[PDB]
Order: structure tokens, then sequence, then C-alpha cells
């Protein structure tokens, strides 16, 4: 059937309704709610966050032609822990493997402040010798152990999300941190050589580490795109409003880079005087602020205790629309740099990372169960 993903940000809440394919997702419709609902990534009035949720779901549905009545919901990298568990489960008879040995394995992983929230496999054990990546069809004759990788979020984040979201009549079939998500948006070659994606969105930046193929670690970081507009209002002396538009028609985060020809004109917040202002002078203000999140990124890999980044970074996110983030970043950084973009029509914006890869997800876990 059909698969509805829900991103619930901090500046829009996104919908999307899509379909797999055996090489991809085909996408069938989305939308996308502005609202003041959401603060940080987390509710900051209930009320408000129903609205939005329910109107999303809404556009979606109109624009899909689809009943949406079941959900799959992205969680933000906030009070989240990740870590190593292992689970064995026993037969007393000959058992052929198959999807549901392997949900059944996994859940007890899924067992006092947090909840489990996801449980992948790193590696399968047959028979107490038997070591593989893929259990499905073959026989063991006493037992099936998993060594997975686990992921736990605050009882109170989790709790709050569903709720809000349920609170539009529909059901939030599962949760998928974005921890796990941005997994789906990187290269098997990243995956494996060890790769860092940054989502720079507007209240929360995520940063989530991939090496061998499996997550090792994330994070998130209150420094996104509001405060590069903040830094562009307090330095244009305009308002917060002019600030965010002039930040999306010129915007550019690499000075260098940045032009003089480009001119535009700005009102003054404490009088009716107008001020005129090249690119390059708007520039001076975001490459500043771009900077600083990438350094605050770099601290948040060192703590993780991650120093090496053989597999590059992805920079991605609603900022990532930001002329000259790329060349910023590697400018920075010896490693390879890429910004990503969704490929399928209708979601191709950085900010739709979250909610295309959450239904990869859930793609993910539909065929290793079943
Ligand atoms: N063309 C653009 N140029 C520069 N910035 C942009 C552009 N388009 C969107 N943004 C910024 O992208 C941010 C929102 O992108 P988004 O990835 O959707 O954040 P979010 O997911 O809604 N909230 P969150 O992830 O919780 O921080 C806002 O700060 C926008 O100003
Ligand atoms: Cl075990
Ligand atoms: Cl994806
Ligand atoms: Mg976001
Ligand atoms: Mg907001």
């Amino acid at each position: 059937h059909y698969y509805v993903s829900i991103d619930i940000g901090s500046s829009s809440v996104k919908t999307i309704v899509g379909e797999k394919f055996h090489n991809g997702i085909n996408v069938i419709g989305t939308g996308q709610t502005y609202t003041s609902g959401i603060k940080n990534g987390l509710i900051d009035d209930f009320d408000i966050a129903r609205q939005a949720i329910k109107d999303t779901i809404k556009k979606a549905s109109i624009a899909s032609g689809v009943d949406i009545k079941e959900v799959f919901l992205k969680l933000p990298i906030i009070g989240t822990e990740v870590y190593d568990e292992s689970n064995e489960i026993d037969f007393y008879e000959d058992t052929e493997i198959n999807g549901s040995h392997i949900e059944k394995v996994l859940e007890g992983i899924r067992e006092q402040e947090t909840e489990v929230i996801n449980v992948f496999p790193i590696r399968f054990i047959v028979d107490k010798e038997n070591e593989v990546s893929d259990p499905k069809e073959l026989i063991a004759r006493h037992s099936l152990k998993v060594e997975a990788g686990v992921i736990a979020i605050q009882k109170s984040i989790l709790i709050n999300m569903i709720k809000c979201v349920e609170a539009c009549g529909v059901d939030v079939l599962d949760v998928y941190s974005d921890a796990y998500n941005y997994g789906s948006i990187l290269t098997a070659t990243e995956k494996e050589l060890g790769a860092c994606v940054i989502d720079i969105g507007e209240d929360v930046t995520q940063v989530a580490f991939y090496e061998r193929g499996e997550l090792v670690d994330a994070d998130s970081i209150e420094m996104a795109g509001r405060d590069i507009t903040d830094d562009i209002a307090q330095g244009l002396n305009t308002s917060y409003e002019t600030a965010e538009k002039v930040k999306h028609q010129y915007g550019h985060a690499f000075y260098d880079s940045a032009s003089d020809q480009d001119i535009f004109t700005v009102e003054q917040v404490d009088s009716d005087e107008t001020v005129q202002y090249t690119q390059k002078d708007l520039s001076d203000f975001i490459e500043a602020r771009v900077e600083e999140i990438f350094f605050e990124v770099f601290d948040v890999l060192q703590d993780l205790g991650l120093t090496k980044v053989n597999g590059g970074f992805i920079v991605t996110g609603g900022s990532a629309n930001l002329l000259g983030v790329k060349e910023l970043l590697s400018d920075m950084v010896s490693e390879k740099v890429r910004i990503h973009t969704p490929s399928q029509m209708g979601i191709r914006k950085p900010e739709f990372s979250s909610a295309i890869s959450t239904i990869s997800s859930s793609i993910a876990f539909d065929e290793l169960l079943d």
C-alpha cells in the first residue's frame, strides 16, 4: 500500500505519501504547513501544532487522493541515546529463519526515563556459531542471536509527539529517529568509509555519523537557519521577516564568491529611512553564522569521539538551499563535501530529506521483518 511520513519541523510540518518500488520510492503527494507551533524541534503550543499537522495531512491527502489514516513519524535527534545491545531467542525444533523470527529477537531488546524507538541489526548469529548479516531462510536448530544498534529517546518527547499527531485522527504505525533515517541518504561507500550527515534546519542542526554501513552516533545543535536570519536582521537593522526574505532571495554563504552587483533595498526598523545593500554585505553575516554552525559540528564530532571522516560530509536541510555552503565547508575541511537533495519530483529541496528518508526507513523494516 502507501507510506505516509510526517516530519514535524520547527519551520514547517512536512508530509510525503510514497509508494515502494523495487529500487526506490515513487512519491505521489506532499503536504507542507509553516507554523509557529513548533520550536527547537519540539511542540511549543499543542493546539497550534495539532492544527498544522492536521492541515498538512489534509494537504497530503488532497494532493495524493489517498485517505491518510496511518503514518510513520520521524523523531528529532534530541534527548536521544545510541548504544549497543544483543538478544537471543531459542527454538525447540529445526526452524527456517524468516522475518517473524527477526522481529522477535529485535523485539526483546525493545524490552526508564527513555524508550527504545529503533533497534536495527548489525549482525545475526545462528546456533551460537554461524555469524551472518542476512539469516533468512536458513535453518537454526537451537537459536538466533542478534547484535543490534539501538536508539532510545526521552519518554516526554515520544509521548507528546505521538499524542499530538494522533489527535489529528491518524494512527502512528511506527517512529523513526532521524539518526537512523539519514543512513538512507548516504551511498554505500559513504556509510562504509565513515560519513557525517549535517542537516541544518531552522532551530535545529542535526549530526549523524555512519561507519562500516552502520550508525555510530548522532546529536543536535541549537543553532541553524533562524540564527542566520537573526544576525541578518540585527546587521541590516531590519525586521526578522524582511531578513528572512533577503536570505532566501539574495543569500550566499561564501563571501569571496558573493556578488557586489547584486543589490537590494531594505526598510529600517527604527526609521522610515531605507538602506541599500549588496549580496556581499549580506554574505558577511551568513558566512559567519554558517561557519560557527560547522565549528559547532566539529565539536560534536570530537565529544562523540569521532575524528576521521573518511567518507565525507553530506549537508542537507532547509538552510542547505543557501548558495556557497558547499564552498564554505570544503574551504574549511579536507574531506569531500556535497549537499543532498531528494531526487523525486515535488520534494527536490533539502528540507525534505528527513520526511523522504523516514519512508526509506519504514520500507527497510518492512522488508526486514516480512
Ligand atoms: N532558499 C533558502 N535559502 C536560505 N535558507 C532557506 C531557504 N529555504 C529555506 N531556508 C531555511 O531553512 C530553514 C527550514 O528548513 P527545514 O529543514 O524545513 O527546518 P525544519 O525541519 O522545518 N525545522 P528543524 O529541522 O526542527 O530546525 C529555515 O530557517 C529557512 O529560512
Ligand atoms: Cl544475547
Ligand atoms: Cl531517502
Ligand atoms: Mg528538520
Ligand atoms: Mg517555528
